[PDB]
């Protein structure tokens, strides 16, 4: 009755790929809700692995190279943070959770994700393309790039570091796919086509619907559901309206519920390896902004791991005259 | 030109069934909007029937009995609302509207109703399934269980207490359907399956669409239009953004126009016999979240009572030249 | 690869047509903004042509006329407005944006629009009709009236007044089309209904969904394209959840992402001569809500000019082997 019985539960939090304050808050922010105690009761056993500990170097340590900021730091946390997703991955089967932190820790993950799985493919929802190559990123936030290290077709594009060697591309543009993309730079947009990747805005989800974007989506990069899943899911792909407290919000983004089904249907695949969640920021907006964010964050998740909107069955059926007690029924006798 | 002419307003200011104090302010917070005036520029003619007063034992009279919180209060409250809406019923059609109040009222009402129609179905409006049975109830809130006191298939798993005995279950299983659930307890997805209730959950709108799912409704439980409609909506059906103030909000629900389409489409059947708004609170929230509360109530009921978006003719068409001024027109001669 | 690559922006501040102090900042709200600089970005040049000067008659000047309020400084800036617009549109095709300023401007804009192009159609964006003619206005407020003085077919019900002479009908009923009403007063649905005016409200939008709303509201008035479009959008037209800074709100509004759409259409044609965005108040809410207000307009008004959710290509593709680095590639040899 339970796709997946178990799952692991990892904090990541980054917060040297942009600059508010307040990423590094993330996973506490799931910590702190009632997700742990949710997830139990709908019968799936969730291990808290602990967070994995960024490398912040000090400012005078780490300069700008080629307009990107903090890329020594990001080049040594993504390093780390691979290191222990692939001990997680090789140690039905038992999905990673993965709450950050900012967008830049998925170059980690993916990496540590790919060497334990290979073949896996990746379905990256978010506002924004997040794959800005080091030349082109007006802002220089690493944030804004973590797929540009990872895509063997950009690598051409990537400004030789001799800290990034280890950091070996393991994505074919063939096996990504983009949901709800609304602020892409034209740089991107140039990339995304040049090399064919599979993308659905949100101009397509209001032509299409959710449902149909979700299924070319899947038939685009896992067509009989053979691969792995890694599902990276920025929160300010919701809209603010829902997911305020996060730092690069655009206007008309997903609903809660086209977000839900988005993990409802990868969750149903069975494929599910990996799901992070990004850029919660709970130093911005309100109190009330926090918890709504909080709030579409945790059914999100909730939704990953199987959770069914339709209702769950007891795992034993309880019965009143078990109990001997009289039922209205039987003292109608 | 008006399928109905009339209807009648009664207040139910029920605050026993759940702990958070103002659900009692509920038909006030529709006195006070423009509701009445509304409703008559329409042409309707509204009565208001005055409130029921709930029976509200003080703490001593009133011990936790299985678990429940307050029952003598609700069974005595239920026995005293079902009197005066028979009394109603009894005395085209003429559509009672009915203000909550938390959802304990709803055993009452439609007991009630059920006295005077005893055919009739049940279109449930909500977030929650409300039939939590006694024994099943993590809360004891009586607000989480009024179907389950009135459905006939649920009967031997309802605790025998002597003042329960005049509250007689007049519901089958094969009269209720629900819209817009989210958040079933599995108990209530155990006997909902068991005893095949016609339930469309969020996840259902999501894929159906709102006019799909109101129309497998209607077909569920009144195929041919044969049936009076009690319609039971609760507030919190809707979504949070349009309807924050209310004990039990939960993400992703009703947008306001997939209510209006579910209460346009519920009222033009003609069937529309009793309809009530359940959950009201104006303590909940700020002063904005209390005015947005208010202001979907009060669109959702003038959909029910036979408002169109599309518009309504005037009674009188007024004319200039029957008013002895002269036109534009006509001075261009 | 851009349908229009220069426009021209003016502004209007009327404030006369309503009696909340406020819409006169409408267009200082999107100067302000970072619109100029979104647009100069996608290609666009844009030229900003000033700001029309409203003519504001003292109290004693203008007293009520018809139970019309403020109605002489109407004509007086009605064809002040129309002057300079046909001057404008006199002087692919040059798009001119107005930002308003209450929607009473629209019957200059439109004079002066038509004067230019006198077959053009005009697509109504807004959650009321604005088509009051001066007997059957409750209010006397002037910005609910702007089309009753435009449409030929309306003129015996328009009061004879010899400053309003120069106001000559220049719209047939067959060439103006609605999208978004949910706040039509009874007369105003009689003469849509009596003169065929093609409408679409919040229903139709329900029902039929946006894409099909927008499709049947260009062939109702512009069937094969030929027709210059008058694009007339009224903010409250969206939902107060993401316009809430205008003085009529109304609930069960567009979303944001509807009214992208239907300009995201217009603009597409090629046929879109003029856009005007009225009813901006950035006098009413908090400053969040003016901002999240100002954020709506910039977006609908970048669609309209062609702004593509999808993305835009990069007028010159960089390269980093151009620029003289060693890629990550180049130094894998
Ligand atoms: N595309 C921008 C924004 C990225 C925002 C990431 N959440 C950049 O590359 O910096
Ligand atoms: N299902 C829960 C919540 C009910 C909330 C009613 N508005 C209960 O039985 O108490
Ligand atoms: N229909 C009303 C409201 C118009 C509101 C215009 N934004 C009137 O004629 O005054
Ligand atoms: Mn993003
Ligand atoms: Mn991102
Ligand atoms: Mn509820
Ligand atoms: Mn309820
Ligand atoms: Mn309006
Ligand atoms: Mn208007």
């Amino acid at each position: 009755k339970l796709l997946y019985t178990s799952a692991n539960f990892l904090g990541i939090p980054t917060n040297r790929g942009q600059p508010k304050i307040g990423t590094y808050q993330g996973p506490e922010l799931i910590r702190k809700s009632n997700f742990f105690q949710l997830v139990a009761e709908d019968g799936i056993q969730l291990t808290d692995c602990g967070d994995i500990i960024p490398v912040e170097l000090n400012e005078a340590e780490d300069p700008q190279r080629f307009g990107m900021k903090w890329s020594r730091s990001f080049s040594l946390t993504t390093l780390r943070i691979a290191e222990r997703v692939e001990e997680l991955m090789k140690q039905k089967s038992t999905p990673l959770v993965i709450v950050g932190g900012d967008h830049s820790m998925a170059t980690g993950t993916i990496l540590g994700h790919a060497e334990a799985k290979p073949d896996l493919c990746v379905l990256w929802i978010d506002a924004h393309g997040d794959i800005n190559t080091p030349l082109n990123s007006a802002s220089g936030n690493m944030h804004g790039m973590p797929l540009s290290f990872l895509v063997k077709e950009l690598q051409d594009q990537i400004p030789w570091l001799d800290d990034f060697e280890g950091i070996k591309p393991c994505l074919n543009a063939s096996n990504i796919a983009y949901i709800g993309l609304r602020d892409l730079d034209a740089h991107e947009t140039h990339d995304i086509r040049k090399h064919g990747i599979a993308y659905f805005t949100m101009l397509d989800v209001d032509r299409m619907g959710i449902e149909a974007v979700i299924k070319e989506a899947l038939l685009a990069v896992n067509p009989r559901l053979e691969k792995a899943i890694h599902l990276s899911f920025d929160i300010d792909a919701l809209d603010p309206l829902v997911a305020p407290s996060t730092g690069t919000a655009v206007p008309g983004g997903l609903t809660l519920r086209e977000g839900l089904r988005i993990c409802e249907e990868v969750s149903a695949t069975g494929k599910l390896s990996v799901v992070e969640l990004a850029e919660l920021n709970p130093l911005l907006g309100s109190q009330e902004d926090v918890l709504k964010t909080q709030s579409s964050a945790v059914h999100i998740l909730r939704a990953c791991l199987g959770h069914c909107r339709s209702g769950h069955l007891p795992f034993k059926v309880r019965n009143l005259t078990d109990q001997g007690i009289m039922s209205r029924a039987a003292h109608m006798q």
